[PDB]
């Protein structure tokens, strides 16, 4: 794998961002994370949604780089969204938020899955600290 930069355009929720990517806009969609949603219809604004939002936001606005990493496998979704692991001044978004509690790790698709086994070693600590989702 490899990083490659990226401009941020937009934070749209925890694990949902905009970004300038080669020139055009893109969603992309954080690899292996699920956090809580803070729209759609079903419950709207289910807890830690706003918590896990704000944070991917200030995250990555407050950086100064931003760098992309595709994993092995397919690199969109069917919605059209970029699958990616996102680094906001050299710091994994996508782990920043399992260690706090504000995401559990996703259902994993390989071979889309390199980073599993650091992230799911993130959320067991996040879980034995009982951090936000775990308490």
């Amino acid at each position: 794998l490899h990083k490659e930069p990226a401009t941020l355009i937009k934070a749209i929720d925890g694990d949902t961002v905009k970004l300038m990517y080669k020139g055009q806009p893109m969603t992309f969609r954080l690899l292996l994370v699920d956090t809580p949603e803070v729209k759609h219809p079903k419950k709207g604004v289910e807890k830690y949604g706003p918590e896990a939002s704000a944070f991917t936001k200030k995250m990555v606005e407050n950086a100064k780089k931003i760098e992309v990493e595709f994993d092995k496998g397919q690199r969109t979704d069917k919605y059209g969204r970029g699958l990616a692991y996102i680094y906001a001044d050299g710091k994994m978004v996508n782990e920043a938020l399992v260690r706090q509690g504000l995401a559990k790790v996703a259902y994993v698709y390989k071979p889309n899955n390199t980073h599993e086994q650091h992230l799911r070693k993130s959320e067991a600590q996040a879980k034995k600290e009982k951090l936000n989702i775990w308490s």
